[PDB]
């Protein structure tokens, strides 16, 4: 017998298969019946309704007929990622019950996209720094989901680690890299099924870590100075490992006792660094006599464990 007029609520559509890759294809299959649940043949539809990002590039065959009630088109999927949105369509009204909604999923990493990227090219041995990864596809989509690991190469690498990683979505992943007390030449691939996610490796500088004042030490060229005449200081700086630290001006050192109690303070001039974390700077001794403590100061911290002790001479 003859089918009564299509009903939208008593028909439907399936994309087939769902996760279709970006420029592959999706076969949509509309099965449309009347109020009875007839199957509904011989109509004139008009092309599939395409929406969502993965619409853009997407092109719809015609509809085919099967005979049975139900209808079938295949997509041609462009290159953006994201979800796609089918609905049947007749003279623009809506011919199924819902739209068939599916994710077209990004294609295979692209080490090439993709790009890797530390928050600070410089880190302080023992100190940590984020690593960013932007995974992507061949035509720029972002890659969801992924399983990742890291590989680290280079000098300071011996050591150092890398933490478990977190997604922020929209294919970005961020973890944590810890340097160990070896400094030098660093570098961070991260790793997709153990094989390289970004075009080049993230290159950083492991420094000298945070001064250690017990590792430190200052002495002077004269433990007997007289008053307002000088003596050189020589201030050697290390971290916790015994890495020289270098770059890193010290402030004035704080001076206690007797002899900083005079008229004339005694007076440190500039720190020039002559060696491998070796600061020098010339003393001028005060107008009083006695005792004098030296504190030298780096990043307003004491930079040794106990005072430079002076006996300044009248």
């Amino acid at each position: 017998f003859v089918a009564g007029p299509l009903d939208a609520a008593h028909s439907s559509i399936t994309l087939n298969p769902d996760k279709p890759v970006v420029g592959g294809t999706v076969t949509a299959i509309w099965t449309a019946k009347d109020a009875n649940d007839n199957p509904v043949t011989g109509l004139n539809p008009d092309a599939p309704s395409l929406s969502g990002a993965a619409a853009a590039g997407s092109t719809a065959s015609g509809w085919t007929d099967n005979g049975d009630g139900t209808w079938t088109a295949q997509i041609s999927l462009g290159t953006t990622a994201g979800e796609l949105d089918v609905m049947p369509k007749l003279n623009g009204q809506d011919a199924a019950a819902n739209a068939a909604k599916v994710t077209v999923v990004a294609d295979a990493l692209s080490s090439n996209q993709s790009k890797v990227s530390v928050a600070e090219d410089h880190v302080k041995a023992g100190e940590s720094t984020t690593v960013t990864l932007v995974a992507k596809d061949a035509h720029g989509n972002a890659i969801s989901g992924l399983s990742l690991s890291a590989s680290l190469t280079g000098t300071a690498s011996e050591g150092a680690t890398v933490s478990s990683w977190t997604e922020k979505g929209d294919g970005s992943y961020v973890a944590t890299l810890t340097t160990g007390g070896k400094t030098g030449e660093l570098r961070v691939m991260p790793l997709f099924n153990g094989q390289p996610a970004a075009t080049e490796a993230a290159q950083l500088t492991v420094i000298a870590g945070e001064m250690s004042s017990a590792n430190s030490t200052l002495v002077a060229d004269n433990k007997t100075p007289t008053v307002k005449t000088t003596t050189e200081l020589t201030f050697t700086m290390k971290d916790a490992y015994g890495n020289p630290v270098t770059g890193l001006k010290p402030d004035a050192p704080v001076f206690s006792g007797a002899a900083s109690t005079g008229s004339e303070r005694p007076s440190a001039g500039n720190w020039t660094e002559k060696g491998n974390g070796v600061y020098v700077s010339t003393l001028t001794l005060g107008s009083a006599a006695g005792q004098l403590s030296v504190m030298p100061r780096v990043n307003g911290q004491n930079a040794v464990a106990q005072p430079l002790v002076l006996n300044v001479a009248g």
